Formats: structure tokens, sequence, C-alpha cells
């Protein structure tokens, strides 16, 4: 006997604010460090950007009505912190809080609980030109006034708050791959801006039971939980490692308020462990959060990799299937295809048993709520004449995984919403407008930015349906 | 760059009281559970028994010279209650308390640290008849009054204290698979008996703390780390399931005081789960240990097994290579054959790397020093001309063994100690005398106690040069 999901289940679904707003230069907001980055040749997929995005600053009043359609009962978006405060410090844009103000307002008004995002990714270029952003300890100060000042206008009306979405992504591919800004490669750097993250997300969840004391807040984790290629000593070691440095690393410090000691010693042989100053330790693990956020897409599966192995492998921005290869760390892991899972075109692995997998092992390790805060399926989508789009390779997805789900709550995960990633079509930061997650269809391409008008997928419609019986039909 | 050893790491070796004194009925010593049911048909291999064993119980002092000839920093032995309590909770028997006097005075005369294990299986057959021993709670406050009994005695000279040996065994071997004494094939009163094993561990972790407050105590938890089959997600969620109703299950009690959630929750929906009274989950969480024993001896392998599926398979013991089966729970996992270790003619996986994934799982989740309580090789020996006996598979298994410790310990472990399994020759208690782990080789066989000589095997003298280096020579 499967449980049921609760009554109180958030169902869900999510954007970013650089990926869906537009409005990027509109009523004195300042310029995200995405503003700057995306405009640099290459650095995006034909090069695009989120100057318009899909115009949810000026068109948030239609897609709420789609979301009411559809009985949405959470919607989880970002607050853009260079809209309510331009410099990231100084005066505050009170322009810019208006428009969450409204957002907030038209998503109560149709009975859609938010679900309010601190940061995903896009700091002010002020605190960059500054100080170096997430790399000077100035930023944990700067970060906590904004989170307070939204915790002060919005807290009585948002209960569930993010703190950090994908810290992970945002400083891996910041400070080691250089793919996001500031476009470093500097592993050194990483960890340093990495730890100042890791404060900064426990100084405002402890704002946070002060000024919002019944609220509801935590961390997002981009989690790809590993496996092991097979039973060989060599290999499950490799995932011992690989669970540790690109999960617990995370997730240990979110919910423990220490580091990994495997991990930690193997970085300080290195050189590379984050400087720590007096007090640290105590502000890490007195931040406690009520829940893990999780965006989930693919599990990971790795195998021994000698101290003269792989390193940085091709990732695949194209959707051109098959052009990924393995990355990893020499001497700890390196990745490798999973035999027993299909891939998207993008070479993500389609495997939604690992979401219950996953689930699993948060419970498990921490003992933790979790809030599954982004997952979904991102494939090219065709318009086809009746405003049709049969998007049933994406209802597929995400049955499977919202299956898995329902047996992870059954054996005893306590899973407290589920936000299908996304909403409406939206900015991919680094993959261009062509590969689609939306439930609502946006009227636009990488070359063609057209009338961005919306049209629901057969998707919208299997949604819709999960909602209205509470996902006991899927 | 490996890490040397620490200074002061306990290069030890171990016995258990009725695999190794004899002495049954002497001095006197009580019934235990396993004179009793060592005795009754079928139960053991060629029905061999404690009565003799290899007659330590007389020449402990032939024993302990030898230990001292090979240096052992530590040796690692356990008491017989039997010998303290003949009936397991009234008058105390002074001879019994005498021997492990003497043998505490021979060892710290030789230079060499006790390492005293509270039990090994060995329950007074008094408290099986008066209450049905681990099944009742009314062994918390037994095994309390023997365990003080012994810390207010020998609390001056024995800083290291090891309390249940194998609880997963004893309990699991005496409840599920009816293998040990009471021979119980029930699930049910298996974990009721190991829920009053957890409390009674919890409350005898307490009185140490009064009683030798410079001490050092933990349980012993018999560990064969899982592993997934491959990276098919169904044997990863196995490896889940394994993991923790195998492992978890008891070191999370032992380390936290709780149990985990996805294990209680399918015992729950079974009514298989533990009655747990007011003030239970208080003594659980307040009994921290010192550190974690670890007695390790092979990793198991795990695949997906459904509900209709494998459940208790064919155990080897007759010493016949090839004739264990898989064995599991429906629904959850299997055991598999392990296609990249080599096994023992007990099919026992040989699988060192194993060791060194085990102790950085203990580091990783709970944290917690190690003190390796056993690991050795159990094999046919023979006695050339001579007395000469060359067992380089013995050798080359400690060695590996011990070089996987060294990596765990410049991974950050903190491995305080290893006791090889066993000193000398003893008995097996389901496998008899040929599946030798000694140092020792001891003059006997399952058909005749012969003359009970002690012969130095050639792993004797290798390991008298490993302790000599403080393991740089391996
Ligand atoms: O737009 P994408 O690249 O297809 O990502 C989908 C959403 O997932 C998050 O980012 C990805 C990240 O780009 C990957 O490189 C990494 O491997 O995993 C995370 C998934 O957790 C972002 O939350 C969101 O902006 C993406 O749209
Ligand atoms: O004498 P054995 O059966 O060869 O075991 C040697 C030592 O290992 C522990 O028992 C085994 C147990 O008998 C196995 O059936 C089980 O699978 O695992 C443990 C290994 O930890 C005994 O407790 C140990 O003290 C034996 O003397």
């Amino acid at each position: 006997h499967l449980k049921p999901f609760p009554p109180e289940f958030l169902w869900g679904a999510a954007s970013a604010a650089y990926q869906v707003e537009g409005a990027w230069n509109e009523d004195g907001k300042g310029l995200s460090v995405w503003d700057v980055f995306a405009k640099q040749p290459g650095r995006t997929f034909k090069g695009t950007n989120g100057d318009v995005a899909v115009d949810h600053y000026h068109r948030y009043q239609e897609d709420v009505a789609l979301m009411a359609e559809m009985g949405l009962k959470a919607y989880r978006f970002s607050v853009s912190w260079s809209r309510v405060f331009p410099d990231g410090n100084g005066a505050v844009n009170e322009k810019g809080l208006d428009f969450y103000d409204r957002l907030i307002e038209e998503l109560r008004n149709h009975g859609i609980e938010p679900i309010v995002t601190l940061y995903h990714w896009d700091v002010p270029q002020a605190l960059m030109d500054a100080y170096g952003a997430w790399e000077s300890r100035r930023i944990i100060d700067d970060f906590d006034r904004y989170a307070v000042t939204l915790f002060q206008r919005f807290g009585d009306r948002v209960k569930y708050w993010v703190t950090l979405n994908e810290q992970n992504i945002f400083i891996s591919f910041g400070y080691r791959l250089g793919l996001h800004p500031p476009g470093v490669k500097d592993m050194k750097r990483m960890y340093e801006a990495n730890h100042i993250a890791n404060l900064a997300n426990a100084k405002v969840i402890q704002s946070f039971r002060h000024y919002v004391p019944d609220g509801k807040i935590g961390p997002s984790f981009a989690y790809s939980p590993m496996y092991p290629y097979d039973s060989r000593p060599e290999n499950v070691l490799a995932f011992e490692n690989a669970e540790e440095f690109q999960n617990h690393w995370w997730m240990d410090v979110y919910a423990w308020g220490m580091y990994p000691q495997a991990a930690w010693n193997y970085l300080e042989s290195q050189g590379l462990e984050p400087t720590v100053a007096p007090g640290d330790w105590e502000l890490l693990q007195a931040a406690k959060p009520d829940f893990m956020g999780v965006n989930y897409y693919q599990t990971t599966t790795v195998e021994h990799n000698p101290p003269d192995g792989v390193g940085e492998g091709v990732m695949n921005t194209t959707g051109k299937k098959g052009t990924s290869t393995s990355s990893g760390i020499p001497g700890l892991f390196k990745t490798v295809r999973n035999p027993h899972v299909d891939t998207t075109n993008w070479d993500w692995a389609i495997d939604p048993v690992g979401l219950r997998i996953g689930l699993r092992r948060i419970a498990n390790r921490y003992q933790l709520p979790i809030l599954i805060t982004e997952n979904g399926l991102g494939e090219f989508d065709t318009l086809e004449p009746g405003d049709i789009v049969n998007d049933d390779y994406r209802i597929d997805y995400l049955r499977r995984h919202v299956q898995e789900i329902q047996r992870a709550i059954t054996d005893g995960v306590d899973v407290l919403g589920y936000c299908a990633w996304s909403f409406t079509d939206l900015l991919s930061a680094l993959n261009g407008y062509q590969k689609r997650y939306g439930f609502v269809y946006v009227n636009r391409d990488d070359e063609s930015e057209k009338d961005l008008r919306r049209i629901k997928k057969k998707s919208f419609y299997w949604y819709q349906r999960v909602i209205e019986t509470n996902g006991a039909e899927l």
C-alpha cells in the first residue's frame, strides 16, 4: 500500500528572476553579474540573455492567471537582488520591492502559496566591482541586510523561504569551471567563496528566526546522488569520495555546520581548504534549517580515476545527444555513463528511482524534511497547429518522478512539496530558449524573439489533474 | 604520502571466553547458554563445543608469554559472565573474578594493555531459564550489575572496555536465524530482544562514566559494509536498504540513540517494530561511546530482491568452497557474489579495500574514533614436520588489511588500534576448530584435543615485525 500525499502537500512550479523577468534596466534596477556576464561574447548559447527573457515582469498577471487555471498550490520564484538594492548595498529601491509585493498579492489573491527564493545567482555587479562579491566577507552583512529587508516586507505573507538556490552550482561554475560569473578557474578561490556563502546562509537563517519566527526556511541544494559503477572495491571507494566531495561537502554544512573530514583533509593537502575565522563554526552549527531544499534532475555514476586521469570533460550545451564526456578529480573519481538509464538530448540521466534514493539518503543522514524546489525535463518542443504542444516526453518524466516521491513518502521521507521546473518556458542560462521546461510554452526561440505569447502544453493539463487529485491520479 | 601509524597505536590480538577458555565447569562456573546449546545434537560443526576449547583457562601463562614474545601492545579478551555470576544475577563467584585478575596481572606484568569485552554471547543459562535472557527488560539491571562488578574490580588497571561484541550477530542469529541460542526464528522477537540489548548497552556506558571516569568504552559492531551490484537504480536502492537495515540499524543507535526512519517504518508496516517504554530514547541518546568498535571480515554485495524473492540461504559451515547461497529480505535486497573479489573456503569475501571503505563510512557518518576489535583470515592450516606452519595466505590477508587501515588514517579516520582475530587458534562457534585464525597454532582438531601444544605460525613472526616497526614494515 502506497501512502497518499499529505493533504497539505505543496504542488508547485518554479522560476528564477534572471531567467524569467526581463525588464533588466527598468524601475531603477541595477546591473547583476548575469546582465554583464551574458553580454560578453561566447558566454551563453547564441548570445542569449535576460534583457527580456519571457517578460514575466510585465506579464506576471497573465502568468498567475495560468497558474490559477492549473490549480497551482505553490509558486516558487526568486527575488532579484539588484531590483531591491541596485548597488547591492546602499539605498533600497521601493519600486523593486513593489514588483514583488504586487506579485505576492496576485499569488495570494488566487490562493497560491508564494515560496520566496532569496538568491538565484544574480548578485549586483556593483558588489563584484566593490569587493569581489562572494569572495569577501563583506557580502555576509550586505546579503543579510537584503534578506532582512525582504523578511520585514513579506514575512507576514510568505511562510516558505529558500536562501541560496544551488550554491554548489553558482560557486563551482563561477569559480572552478569559469562558466558563470565571475568566470574564474581557481579551486582555492572557489572554496573561499564557498565558505563565505556558507556563512551568509547561516547569518540569514539566524535573522529569519528573529523576523519571521513562524516561517520555514532552508537552502536548496543541486543534488545529483552518486552511484558506483559496480561492486569493484575501487569503484565503491570512488563513489564514497564522489558523494562526500560533491554532496556532503554542501549538505553536511547546511545540516550539521561541519565539513566532512576526508574531503577537508584532501583539500588541506592541496592547500585548498578555506580560511576559517573565530566564530565561523559556531555560526554555521547554529543555523539549523527547517528543511533541505532539493533541486533534482539526475543521478551521476562514477568510477575509479587514477592520479594522472580525467579532469574536466566536455559539457553539452547544444542539445546534440552524446556530446558530453567524463569529468572527474584525478585520484578520487570520474563520471561514467550509466548503462541502465536513458539520457535527455543534453545527456542528463533520466533516473526517477534516483530521486527516491536521494530523498532516502537525505532523510537517512540528516532526518530533515525535504522541499523539492526544482525537478523537470529540459527538451525541444514543437508548436503544432491548433496551439497543441504534445510534450508526452515531459509528462512521462514528471509522472515517474512524482511516483517515486510517493514511494519515498511511503518509505517515511517527509516531503513538504514538489516544485516542477518550470512553470512557463524560460531562459536557460547556458542553454538558450530551445531547452524548454515549462508547462506553458512561450513563443520565441534563440533567433526570433516573436511575441512571447503563452500556450498551454499537454503537460499543463496533466499536472492540473495531478493537483486536482492530490497526486492520486498520475 | 601515507601518514605513519600514531605512536601509541594499539597493535592487538583478540579472543573470546567460550571459544578459548575451556574449564567449562570448574572453579564454580555456571552454565552459559552456549554450554547448553552446543550440546544439543546438530547445533554445531561435528558437535564441537567449548568444554576444553584450547584450555586457555589453565594455560594462560604460556599464552601471555607468547604474546610478550610477539610484543603485542594490547590483548582483547572477553569475561565469562557465568564464571562471575554462576546463576547470572545472584552471589558473586570470587574464583571467577580471581581468574581474570590473574590474567590481567599477567598481561600488565608483560607490558600488554588489557582490553576487556563484557559480553561475547555467553549469557548464563540461569537467566535464559528465569526470564528469557535478552528478551526481557530484567537483563538490563542484571547486565549492569555484572558490568559494575567488573568496573569496580578492574577499572584501576583496564582503560579500554568493550560492552556488547557483535550484538547484531548474537541477536539476529539467536532470534532470526535460530543458529545461536535460544534458537528462535521470529523477527518480532528479534527486534524486541535487540531493543533491550540496546538499552543494556546504554545503561552500562552510563555506569561506566561513574565508575571508570578515565576509561574508554564502546560497543563492537560486526560490520560488513554493503555494495550495490552495479549502477542499475534498483540495485543502488537495494544497497540503500541493505546498508540501513544491516548496518545503520545498529550503529545509528550506538552513535545517535535513534533508529533509522525508513527501516523503522518498514518494520512498523509489518508489525515488527520493538516496544518502546517511556525514557528509552533519553537513555539511548545519553550513552555516547568513546569509539565505535568494528569487527571487520568482508563486504557484502547486494541486488534487487522482489517481494516474492530470496529469503534465507545456505550458510557454509563446512569449509567446502562455493556452498553458500544468496540470502536477503524479500522486497528490499538480496546478497550476490561480488565478481571483483576472491573468497575464502568458507565463502567470506576477501576485500581489504572494503575495510578502508567501512572505516571511511563510520567517520563520515558519526565522526567517531574506531577501534578495530576483530579482523582475520579463517582458513585451514597444515602443521608441517618440525612444527612449522607456513600461513602465507593469512599474512597476505592481514598485510593488505593493515595497509588499508593506514590509507584510512591518511584520509583522516581516527583509528585507535587493530586487534587481529585471533591470538591463538580457538573454537569457531559454528565452524569447529579447523577454521583457524591464530598467530599461534594449537595442536588439536575436531576429533581430538591431542596435547593442545602451541606452535608459532609464520604470521606470528610477520606480525611481530609489524609491531616492532609500528606498521612501517608490512
Ligand atoms: O537551464 P539548465 O542548464 O538546463 O538547468 C536546469 C535548471 O537547473 C539549475 O541549474 C542546473 C545547472 O545549470 C547544471 O549545470 C547543474 O548540473 O545542475 C543544476 C540543476 O540543479 C538551475 O536552478 C536553473 O537555473 C536551471 O534552469
Ligand atoms: O568463527 P567464525 O564463524 O569464522 O567468525 C569469526 C569471528 O567473527 C564473528 O562472527 C562472524 C559470524 O560468526 C558470522 O556468521 C557473521 O556473518 O559475521 C561475524 C563476523 O564479524 C564472531 O563474533 C567473532 O567474534 C568470531 O570469533
